[PDB]
């Protein structure tokens, strides 16, 4: 019902360091996170999505269709696998990514022109804000 698609780029990140720590994530690699504000480039087509989280580290590229479960290979971040499905509620986007983690996955949505992403792993909750330049 909603199309993501757009370059939009990070103006809040609330939480980053907790999350990550949360996925074991050790302390040279959460320092170097912390130099970091990611940005979002999504290409939708439907229920099909590609979402590719930039940064001047490494990225992490999502591809998948909503409403279909799939093998998430989590390479770069904890580089841990998940079972992972993203489904529409409404004009959201919720993920649920099983495995060694839980509660971990994540809520996508738009209100109004910012783009809003909430990510939790074992009661941890990251807010990010995201903007497309006008
Ligand atoms: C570990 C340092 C690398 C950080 C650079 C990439 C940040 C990725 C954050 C975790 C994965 C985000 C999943 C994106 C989900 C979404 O945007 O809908």
């Amino acid at each position: 019902p909603v199309d993501f698609t757009g370059y939009w780029k990070m103006l809040v990140n609330e939480n980053f360091e907790e999350y990550l720590r949360a996925l074991d994530v050790n302390v040279a690699l959460r320092k170097i996170a912390n130099l970091l504000k990611p940005d979002k480039e999504i290409v939708q087509d439907g229920d099909h999505m590609i979402i590719r989280t930039l940064s001047t580290f490494r990225n992490y590229i999502m591809d998948f269709q909503v409403g279909k479960e799939f093998e998430e290979d989590l390479t770069g971040i904890d580089d841990r696998k998940c079972m992972t499905t993203v489904s529409w509620d409404g004009d959201k986007l919720q993920c649920v990514q099983k495995g060694e983690k839980e509660g971990r996955g994540w809520t996508q949505w738009i209100e109004g022109d910012e783009l809003h992403l909430e990510m939790r792993v074992e009661g941890v909750v990251c807010k990010q804000v995201f903007k497309k330049v006008q």
